[PDB]
């Protein structure tokens, strides 16, 4: 209420998780034994790391974001199924900045845009699961 | 009406259905083994409610998730023609650059009116046998 | 616009702004065989042709939007028949229909406010007409 | 006059001609236009010349406000010489092309198109656009 | 004078010239150079030639009285027994021709509203310069 | 005043942070044999002197030049992740559409904040070990 | 000064060199094949008829770029090695009005300069074209 959850995309397992009250940092780690995402951290604009998965993959990336700068277009691959897996982040900002992280071999969310808020999904080994919320 | 019907697409088959309230999320399921549409999913605005019809069996799915002030500007809709069609495939563009590709589309196309999505209207059984998208104006 | 094609099929007027507009077409012949047309305000679909093409292409026309980009494919001469439409609207929408290895005409442009010409089982000849 | 003449171009043969709608026959057996149609804003009269035995035809209708912006004459030079293709692109981006451009090549003037002239027999031998000023 | 002169590119050779509505370049698939150019201006039928026009190509830009050349490259082999190969022209009308070839070197040339050409010629276009207004 | 990036690589080398209370001259110095950023080099408005950090043993070089004026808009750093970490190169454009690239991006990739390159920050030894940017306000 | 120095970039050898006076109207690169270096630059300048050279012309390809008097330099690169044995081995510039040259080879280190009207250049140049630097105005 005064946020936006964009549908949480994967499977069913791994452990909870939800990060809130905007988002400055976000980090992706990710395999390409596995072709999953393993490991997501998150800072806000408070000094604390929020990580959640395994991060066991070989890769990772991270976007800084400007305080006035807005989500403009996302996309997270999945593998959809109560035994199913997030692949994939692209996002582009509203300043250019653009991340790809993983792989986009099955199924795709188009998400909502706006100022990056928050996430919210499970991870085990593997981001099973992860949605993005924005505000409003 | 309030409403612009664009033509529905495919076969005379399938249970009718109408889902209306404007759309917030739309997903497509479709399969590499029938290359057809074979399930949708729609939410609205203020609303709950998962509005589902036909059989999720198919292999791969796209969800779009429309912002409140988000029209589409772009649509194609693939369909076998004739009374024992199917609709195989949709491409969306929204006025904000997002744009979803499910399915096939290699027989007849209807590229649709545009608009605020507002809702659909269709028949649908194992497949999507026929689709219909619906305006505000 | 010039009507392009043969002389031969039954003749067809269509008018009352077009909202609706389809075209059946066949791998096996490279002709156009069907139209359809749907008018704003009334609810009767207009044929003519025999529609036993295996590809059809349907475009919906909103109130407001204009044809900008308009091509027709044919034969030319007494025995000609009309191949091939390519059109383009003012909002970026555009439908392609059938073939065109042999003639073209690019059309005036404008709203899209009927059609006319011959049609018996092929589209023997097709012109657009156009508003103000 | 207050027209522009472009050049025309291609060989000195053929019968000599001075003229909102036009059409271009052509060949691929001879790879040349053979006959030109000119249709006219407020008069319904056909303005032919050639001999229209080719194979093909493109018809280019012209919007009483729309001007041509690009205009490219394909042909061969000399006395012995014929038009061999036009390209022609508008101010709504209408475009037409008609037969080949293998030789020779002119970028005409621009603007409202007014008229053409030229000689012509079997082939259009000779042609040249004329635009307002 | 009130004339801006462009480079003359190429060779030595050639007998020397000096000369805009509209302009004409021969060249050949053979020799892969220019041979002859022509030049017509306002209010003025005559046409200046110059050079042997014994090539199987050529090509014609008529430019509207307004109409600058706002972007031009010519292609020439350097040195005393050097030749003209080709022209590129872009007008401010989005207009363009390309006459011969651009296999050794290169000038991108002022631009402006094309007033002239100077440069030498026998049997090829030996060296070229454009001239502009001031 | 100042935006620090997040520095990227590894724990190694010695710590390095140039500021003048704007970078008007970067310089980075990379290898193809070891596929790491070796050396850096920056110079400041209104100061002669070369700030330089870590070995200069790589084959290529890069200096972008930065008028008063001009901003970074878009800015990418390679690195290996982990302890044993070093940065493998940089992108970088600018608000005049100048842009450089040194070195390789086979691994990890950050895409920083932007604004006017105001100091950088990090450890050398051999290898740039870890390389962070900083930004005004 | 009333001028921009970019860093000159190359070797220390040749002779050097210093061209300025109005702006720069025309400039040249001439470059090998065989040796994939600037071998030789030309710079005429603004109301003055001299050709001012440097460097052996040796090389198989050239490259003239004019500027017009109210045309700058948006976009500039010059390719080189690096180290008191270097060399200048390309240039690269675009201008206000989307003209622009490409001179030599760019397979070792890189160097974007400022921007703005090229009013000089300075270097040194023997065989080769040792060293170079463009000069700007503000």
């Amino acid at each position: 209420d005064n946020y936006i959850y964009s549908t949480e995309v994967g499977g069913v397992g791994g452990t909870p998780f939800t990060f809130m009250q905007t988002i400055t940092s976000i980090k992706f780690n990710w395999s390409d034994q596995y072709k999953l995402l393993h490991h997501i951290e998150v800072k806000f604009i408070n000094a604390n790391i929020y990580a959640t998965g395994d991060p066991k993959g070989n890769h990772e990336v991270i976007l800084e974001i400007d305080d006035d700068e807005t989500i403009i277009g996302s996309v997270i691959g999945y593998k959809k199924g109560n035994d199913g897996r997030c692949t994939g982040v692209k996002l582009t900002t509203s300043k250019g900045k653009s991340i790809m992280a993983g792989y986009f071999e099955e199924s795709l969310i188009t998400t909502y845009t706006g100022k990056l808020a928050g996430i919210k999904g499970g991870a085990g080994s593997d981001i099973d699961r992860l949605g993005l919320i924005f505000l409003k």
